[PDB]
């Protein structure tokens, strides 16, 4: 089906209906930029900008030159069409941030502008973001990106991060990589359509949780579809994840809800598997978890 | 059994193991102050304070007028003896704060010099405190109880919080008191038994749990043991289960977390039961949940 499975396991098409299927929600994605005229996202996108000097310094060109944030962005909000791929929520809006060059590489300033960007952005009527996105990592800790970050998550913005492939296949050893590795942010690593837990995958004191992250059927350049892998194809199922939960317990709540608020949300829709906190964090992402928990019953007409 | 039920459906004892019963957690209770010398609690309470003018401005008698403040305590750590009851957290030690009067009444200020000083206390080696609990509410929302409040939770303080039991048995009234009406609380709503919600319990937009609330056999006066009802009883149980999950959870996490991640915790041991979350908030406080989710089978010797 145009669902590719790794937005099925994790068990979006489950809460689409009480989600409104993200609608109202603008993602930023920060990457290498999007092919913006591809048929699975066009809808999608109502905006982005162009902070590397790619194109020369060429602010308001965020087209791909990788094809990796083309890829994230569909795992993301692919929109349904009969055709292709559809995302974890294929109703929410994406704002592209190139932040990542055709080298899939990105210096520590581009990123903590990115996020700068991104919270204090706005469009037409005040539509702002709420979750923003990164399957980008790097080995250094710079303060101020620290900060970024920071700046963010304290404006109600949710950050959602690749943990890094730089691990081997013990729980015990720990590898880090930012902004991953920064408390406040959303760590997630990488399992398998098994729930294997990947060999690639950082383990540490900071991740959050998983989500599939091994071949991951997705959009990719010049129309196309090609299946990657990596925790940067983890992150964007819990940035997608995020928007159906923003949605489905406002709902609830009645209210709006803090950073704090939608956090727990996400993370008691996370089940353990068997693999230490170091390694899964609170568990493996399954968005039904409350409903089968709770298991009323209700007529059918 | 030595143990009630609240503390059993709860499920307190399925996780004691783990997370050391509550060891090296100390417990503030804001309350009409405590029987220092009740058998079930003489080896839990560390010390306490006196802020009412009870006694006659008597800094340091915080012995119980009322009889109210000596049961929540024995719900919160009352410990095993063979003898009577125990508490959802034995283990776990008590600093008494008498702001309540012998008429159980207390003004603002008595309440926000409590939070205020439980936070900025330390004991002997620098011993400080985790969880604040408060079976306790004022129709009034004074600013600065606020801030206490507020000072309290980013010092990595948990404030546990009676919702109230100003309400009918529409969850669609809704009903408020104080602090348990700021967001920054860990506002808990009473059930009975068999999960029924009790008529009393406030519901508004800022529930976070419920717990067991209707006859809860406890620690009384003069040595005694007597059966209260009250979201004033549900608060105590939410309050032993933050000492269980820190223990368990920092074991696990392999670190320190904040209040953010706490309360994450608590809210994945919380099952939803058919109420609205302006009624159950997140749901019933299922300390088992995690574990049952997970079902790993392990060896057993
Ligand atoms: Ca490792
Ligand atoms: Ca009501
Ligand atoms: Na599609
Ligand atoms: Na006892
Ligand atoms: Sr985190
Ligand atoms: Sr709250």
């Amino acid at each position: 089906s145009e669902v590719p499975m790794g937005v099925e396991i994790v068990e979006a098409p489950a809460v689409w209906r009480a989600s409104a299927k993200g609608a109202g929600q603008i993602i930023g994605v920060i990457d290498t930029g999007c092919q913006v005229d591809h048929p699975d996202l066009a809808e999608r996108i109502i905006g982005g900008v162009n902070l590397t000097t790619d194109y020369g310094g060429d602010e308001t060109n965020f087209s791909d030159n990788n094809g990796h944030g083309t890829h994230v962005a569909g795992t993301v909000a692919a929109a349904e069409t009969g055709s292709g791929v559809v995302g974890v929520a294929p109703k929410a809006d994406l704002f592209i941030i190139k932040a990542l060059s055709g080298d899939g590489s990105g210096e520590m300033g581009w990123i903590a502008k990115a996020i700068r960007y991104a919270v204090d952005w706005r469009g037409p009527k005040g539509e702002q973001m709420r979750i923003i996105t990164m399957s980008l990592g790097g080995p250094t800790d710079s303060e101020e990106l620290h900060d970024a970050v920071k700046y963010a998550v304290s404006n109600n913005v949710s950050v959602v991060c690749a943990a890094g492939n730089e691990g081997d296949g013990r729980e015990d050893t720990n590898e880090f990589a930012y902004p991953a590795a920064y408390n406040e942010v959303i760590a997630v690593g990488a399992v398998d359509f098994d729930l294997r837990l990947s060999d690639f995958t950082n383990t540490n004191e900071e991740i959050d949780i998983v989500a599939p992250g091994v071949g991951i059927k997705s959009t990719y350049l010049d129309s196309g579809y090609a299946e990657l892998s990596g925790t940067a194809m983890a992150a964007p199922h819990v940035a997608g994840a995020l928007a159906l939960i923003i949605n489905l317990a406002e709902d609830a709540f009645k209210r709006s809800l803090s950073e704090t608020e939608i956090y727990a949300q996400l993370v008691r829709r996370a089940t353990p598997i068997g693999f230490t906190a170091q390694a899964e964090g609170n568990g493996f992402l399954t968005l039904d978890l409350v409903e089968r928990i709770t298991g009323q019953f209700t007529e059918k007409g």
